[PDB]
């Protein structure tokens, strides 16, 4: 059951209430239906204002690569500062989106787990998709393409401090 | 669940802005909703553009043909936007946007290959319908379309632009 | 995921414009809903045309015939519109639209082939033959020979055969 | 996905016109709904006719008899209407409409054949259907009984000659 | 879909003090029927309540919970059997206010009973004998002997047996 | 199944003219029992055959197939009820050669019986005739008794004429 | 399946005594086994009779016709025996036994009613059944078709009066 | 199932007059056990028969079929509880020849027992009477004990009269 | 379950090969293994192919077809019950004058409901094989395969699908 | 059910006695295990006598197909490969891996080299080994193998012969 709250100018489900404050949730696996809901919200928040930051809450184990790339491209497309926030975990495509927040604006809570490994179409197309991920990670972490490729080979998570050192995020905060 | 904004679930909100979502697998039920919104949009104004957002793996040929024919029937300019992917019938609808208003975001993947109860001769008839639709809109010859469509591969947005599937690969407003 | 406009669900909105949707397989509950809408529309105006959008692979025969009979029963002209496909009972309903008001989009596919005891099945099948014969103006023997071939017709061939009157591209 | 019309869902709209739908199989939950509608409609006027649309392959016999008894109980004239088909208990409810107010559209199929209890209880129910059919068709028990053995359908005209319906309406 | 009249139809019948027991009895049904009974009693402790029963029976303890609520409320309760009232359903029918227990003409009535120990099964069965004996005024030997026989009673037989008071055709 | 000296133990019992009827009776049980009975008769149309019955009943026509085979062969057939013989199981038990129908002390026997209606009743009437014949009781008494959903103890089954002997030890 | 001595399974043992069991629903693999046995039994002797035990609710029509055609084909007289029931295709095989050698036990039930192909093909199959039933029962095609419309069974004795079988056998 | 050198191990135990009643009792188990009991009597009506019981119980009428068969054959029957004898399993254990009813030291024994009402009661009273006969407890005590959802140790069962010896070593 | 005399191996010892039921890869490799063993026993005496099949996998069928062509033995085909789709191709594929049907069988050359082009390539293989063995034209074969209908054995004889209606 | 024959022998075991190895289904670890065991066994019986390998397969697990391939290359015997019905994906690799001049197809077979829980990198590695294996045995260049394997299509037996997948197409 989604709780209902009231705003002062009607009842909103709590999620719609958070979208009213420019929070966009990316919890759970990323698939085509999640991507279209997230894209619709991002486009709608840009239209409400192309200056005001947008907050993206990420607690995701990854999901469909093309669905995550649609979200990422839409993030790059809008003009707004996008603050990304990792709670719980940001694994595979979820960490790509985390790393894709605006520079200086990528955050994790203290106990989150970050993974850029992609846990286990034609062979040549899987490798093309994978190289697309290498290029995106290189761009946003500032790591080498050869560092990104080697790191992604490793089946392991990063602490928030390591992800900060790696260049996936900027701040690990505890309180406001 | 679907958030509500300003009144409106957010998909209906984008519909009020002349955006029509073609996400996921195309089947008959997707076709009748798209056709429904396309026709309703043409009745709000036959001059204003309509935006078709496409992130689709393909689906039922006849359902896709039905959205195609509706796109060709309405007079409105139709801007097609490829986000994520447009494969099989998805890319036919992308290619079927108004000349010069067919776009892709930079990381999308576009496939014109068709990944593998009617008779053999009717499966061919449908296929030839697609060949001819692709040639009409990509301005490529049938020789190239039939040859290209045999290959189980994706195009990048720039190869797709060069082929005639779309006109613009854009990054920012 | 059915959107809202102005505040109707798009389908109700189309019904307000006198469009009745027959997409998908035809079963008893489709027929009930289609019949409900036709009667309601006739009650709104018995002369204003009614638009019937058909994109159907067919379905239950007696449910098809219930729709067919309700079409012949109401007074309104009915414009039938094939998008995608009209196969089996789908093409029977398309053929049954008011004469000269039967349409197809350019890329639709039309099939009159059909993909209780024996006697009763033949009985239904002959009911079909006769309805087709009436609406296409083809001889029973032609209809019967045509329905044995497992093939679709192009819209222009369907026009030729007498299933529809116009194959249009634009308004 | 039930259309709204103006505000009402279309079945409620029709119920407001004193139409009651009996489409699909008959079971206890269908009989409950049908009975509640007949009873409410009588409450609104015990004189205004009630239209029962029937497109049913039959169903539970005791659920059918519950509807039957409610029909016979309310004072309103009840016009029955066979669209598509009325088989087993469907045809019993059809025949049960007010004399002279039982109709069929031209292409419907009517069947009185019936395609957890003891053998004597099954016969005792069967015999109630003989009596009910004999009453409403004016045929003798031996004829009813002899016909109900035949796994076959009746055309609207045969059904009318038999006493099941009164009128075969084209439009 | 349940039709609307500002009211779904069942709620409409509840406003007229009708309570439907129209399927298998379980805890969920019992909870709903009890809630409706208590509510109707709070609207008026003198106005009759109508209990509609078309049920094959169900969970004994759940049937007994409804029974106890019928006895607890002061209101007259008219019980009406349509279709059937078997096992616990015929217990509730027999538990209507004396003189106010009805059946439509073609219903059938069964007092036969088509994890807990043997002794407990038997205690519940004896509770059923006692309750039937009270409301039918038959002896415990007669109740028990009758419930062994797997058979249905006609409305008339059920009247002679003390299960109901009136078998009626029309109002 | 164990091997004994080499045979599986049921085949070993088959060589001693023992045929087992354990479990529900269906057509494959019937074909297997019939095959064994016919084979045993061919080994000797005089030596007794022992039929061990522990069964809740089963398909009526399959049960009648065993019955007819039993009546067909010339051998004396000793029937032995261990555990239970219910419905068709107790028919076969009763159809043993007169003087040679047996039960163990704690078995339970039931003659109650837990296609179109006329056909279910034709089968039931056939069961009535067979039970009267082999219990040597009037058909009126069988028919009344079979309505009662209950078991008999071996002594009661003996008094009723279903069997001849209740044995504890080899007497 | 129990084993019997002079040592194998009871059903094969019956086969050696020229009995062929049609004891369940008829489908293609049952038709295949039956035909195999029939053709085998003719090889062992083309004159000795063959016993076909039928207890069957029917089954696939073309599978039943395969068995029928094999019965008319082989030279041996074929004695059909109904135990339990013979409905739809089961009764057609019953009635197709050699004239004077079609039996039932007393309490059998016999039914000729028939409780992805086009309508036309289903009718053609139905007419084939009429022709075969008319043949072996000596009844008129008009009467056979009237009979098959009725959802009912016949006692062994009325199946005899009808022409489906020749003897209602109590004991030997 | 391993073959030894009567070659599969279960059949080999049958040659030494052992009958296995392991697992739930249903009609098919009853039929096999009865067949072996009858077969063993035919080999000899004097040589003891050993019945190994490790059962949670099962279908009551199937259990009474085995019980009647044990009471029918003339052999001494030694019953042996390993693991557990619950519900019908403990009836069979208690039905061994007086003096020859055994348990292993860690077995658990339950006489509790985890159609129309009257018929269910009838079956229960048959159980009461069988237990009273072989345990020599009163029907009063038996019926009370069968209400309690509990197991007994082998010694408690011996003192109850369900068995005669709690065996440790041969 | 299968009687012992098993009844299938027995019929194999007399050069009968059963193609009853749907044709898939497993059926194909059994039939082929039996055709090759049968030819190996003698490349001269005939082989009987018993056929009651609704069809099956086209490449499984063609594998059987190609092995029938390959072996030198004559092949009597017999249709009991039905030979539809691939089944009727194997029927027509027996030695000319050695193709039979029993009187009530049903025969169907219609194919009741990989890339589109590969579907059509297979379909044209069938047109050609049918044209060969029936001595009909590719045009009539194609118009015939379009109709969803069965042929009586007598029609299948007229058509060239078989020779003798025993 | 697998016919038996006297030479006793289920008909597959009979074929194996004549040095025929069947590979006539989807290829997986279990099939590969059987095929390798038979190949090794046939070699032990005679490391000169040719071995016949029948192929009617839609492909299967790559690593299982490569295990069969490596075994073919390891045994010294000549390996005649025969394609009936179809050899697709890994099946066509084994077909092309028979001894030069001893790769055959029946006239109506269909041949496909197209490939209808591991990382992107490892899938590329496997596809590379298939390019190399196909290049070696067809004699085509790596470029030609790669672009031909991208096309979702079947070759006829003559196309496959001229492509270098097989040596002979024969009717009888
Ligand atoms: C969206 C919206 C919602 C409520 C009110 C106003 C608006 C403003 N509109 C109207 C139309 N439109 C708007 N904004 C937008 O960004 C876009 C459109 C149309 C197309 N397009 C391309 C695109 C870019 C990236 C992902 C996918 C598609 C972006
Ligand atoms: C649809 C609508 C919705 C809200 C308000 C006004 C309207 C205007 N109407 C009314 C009727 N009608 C309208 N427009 C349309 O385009 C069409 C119709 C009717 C029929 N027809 C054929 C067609 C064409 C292509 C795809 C399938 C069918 C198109
Ligand atoms: C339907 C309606 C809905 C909203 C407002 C007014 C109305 C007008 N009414 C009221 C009752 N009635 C109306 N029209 C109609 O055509 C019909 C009826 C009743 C019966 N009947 C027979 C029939 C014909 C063919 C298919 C099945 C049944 C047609
Ligand atoms: C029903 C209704 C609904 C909205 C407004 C007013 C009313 C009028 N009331 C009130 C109570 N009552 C009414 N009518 C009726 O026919 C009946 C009742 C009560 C009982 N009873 C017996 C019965 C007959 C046949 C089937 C089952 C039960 C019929
Ligand atoms: C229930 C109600 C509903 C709407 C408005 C007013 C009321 C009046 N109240 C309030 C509390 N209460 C009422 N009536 C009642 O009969 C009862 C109660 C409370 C408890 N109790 C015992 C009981 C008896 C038998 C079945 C189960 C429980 C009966
Ligand atoms: C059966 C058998 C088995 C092993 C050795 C010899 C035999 C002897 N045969 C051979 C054929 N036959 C024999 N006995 C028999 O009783 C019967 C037959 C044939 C037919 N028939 C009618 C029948 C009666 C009742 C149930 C069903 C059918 C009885
Ligand atoms: C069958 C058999 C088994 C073991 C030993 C010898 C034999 C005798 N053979 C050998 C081959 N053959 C024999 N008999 C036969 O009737 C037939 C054949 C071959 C073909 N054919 C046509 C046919 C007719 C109707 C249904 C299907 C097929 C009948
Ligand atoms: C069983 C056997 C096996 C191999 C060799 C010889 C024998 C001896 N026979 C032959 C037949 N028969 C034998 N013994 C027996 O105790 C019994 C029989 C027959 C019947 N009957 C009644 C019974 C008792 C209790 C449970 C169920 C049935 C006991
Ligand atoms: C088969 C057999 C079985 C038992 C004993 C001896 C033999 C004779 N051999 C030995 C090997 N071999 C034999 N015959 C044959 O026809 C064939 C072979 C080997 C290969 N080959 C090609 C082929 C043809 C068509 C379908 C598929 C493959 C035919
Ligand atoms: C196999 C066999 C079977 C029956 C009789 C004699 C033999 C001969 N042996 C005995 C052991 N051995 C034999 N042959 C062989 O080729 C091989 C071995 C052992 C190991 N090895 C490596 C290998 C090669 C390729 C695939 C996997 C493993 C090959």
């Amino acid at each position: 059951l989604i709780p209902i709250v009231v705003e002062q100018t009607r009842a909103y489900d709590i999620y719609s209430r958070l979208l009213r404050e420019r929070i966009v949730c990316v919890m759970g696996p990323i698939d085509d239906s999640v991507a279209s809901l997230v894209i619709a919200q991002l486009l709608f928040l840009q239209s409400e204002s192309n200056k005001k930051p947008i907050h993206m809450y990420i607690n995701s184990p990854g999901g469909v690569v093309t669905a995550g790339l649609a979200i990422y491209d839409t993030m790059q497309y809008i003009l707004n500062p996008i603050c990304t926030w990792c709670v719980g975990q940001a694994a595979s495509m979820g960490s790509l989106l985390l790393a894709a927040g605006t520079p200086g604006m990528r955050h994790s809570l203290p106990n989150s787990r970050i993974m850029i490994h992609q846990p286990s179409i034609q062979a040549e197309e899987i490798m093309k998709l994978k190289k697309q991920l290498y290029n995106i990670y290189a761009k946003h972490t500032k790591q080498s393409l050869q560092v990104i490729e080697s790191a992604m080979e490793r089946d392991r998570y990063m602490s928030p401090m390591e992800a900060q050192e790696f260049g996936i995020l900027d701040k690990v905060l505890v309180h406001p």
